[PDB]
């Protein structure tokens, strides 16, 4: 009666899941690592000198992010993430929160830098800047369940109203290990701002078992 989902099947994404997030047009994962942005770029613009966030096209521990609810929520396990709810993303390998802010990005002076911040900063003065949403492409899908692989979204920053974006026409220089740049795109409706959740790394037994649906005969 019971079957086990293959890796490639969709599952509901719940709060406290550890997920990877894949960009539709480039197949890159949202990635972070210890390296920091250069203090000053070649054109003289200054960065935040914060932790880099990049796009990386191979499986890696540094692609893993824990999905968290906002402060003051009373959420336990088994609670699905819904489209357009405010969420936070904690980078598992470094224990830092995803953050965007109105600082010019590495290659695009008019797009925003994406970084991560410490727990103390992110749960204190910088909290509002750690809020994102899995924004549905159509507004009527607000409140629908987020599922892996099959549900498109924009990774939307609440405080500055940008959508996280990446590209593979040109890559970061050696300081960014020739990974894809990530930045916050002010042109929210560009279809190149579309992502999915690729994997739920800490999937529980409740969600690995399913009963196959029956195809109706013609």
């Amino acid at each position: 009666h019971h079957h086990h989902h293959p890796m490639s099947d969709s599952k509901t994404v719940n709060y406290f899941d550890i997920i990877t997030i894949k960009h539709q047009d480039t197949d890159a994962f949202l990635h972070s690592h210890l390296a920091r942005y250069p203090q000053r770029y070649e054109d003289g613009r200054i960065s935040s000198a914060g932790q880099q966030v990049t796009g990386y096209t191979h499986p890696d521990f540094n692609n893993q992010w824990e999905v968290l609810p906002p402060h003051g929520s009373d959420v336990g396990k088994g609670q699905a993430v819904l489209l357009n709810q405010h969420i936070r993303l904690r980078h598992v390998a470094t224990d830092t929160y995803l953050l965007a802010h109105d600082v010019a990005s590495p290659f695009y002076p008019t797009n925003e830098e994406i970084t991560t911040v410490t727990l103390e900063e992110g749960d204190g003065e910088l909290y509002p800047e750690t809020l994102f949403a899995f924004q549905p492409l159509k507004k009527s899908d607000e409140g629908h369940v987020l599922k892996s692989k099959t549900v498109s979204f924009r990774l939307f920053h609440v405080d500055t109203s940008v959508a996280l974006w990446t590209h593979n026409d040109e890559l970061l220089p050696d300081w960014g290990f020739q990974q894809q740049e990530i930045n916050g795109n002010k042109k929210v409706i560009d279809p190149s701002n579309n992502w999915v959740v690729d994997e739920i790394v800490n999937l529980d037994e409740v969600r690995k078992v399913y009963i196959p649906k029956v195809v109706k005969p013609l």
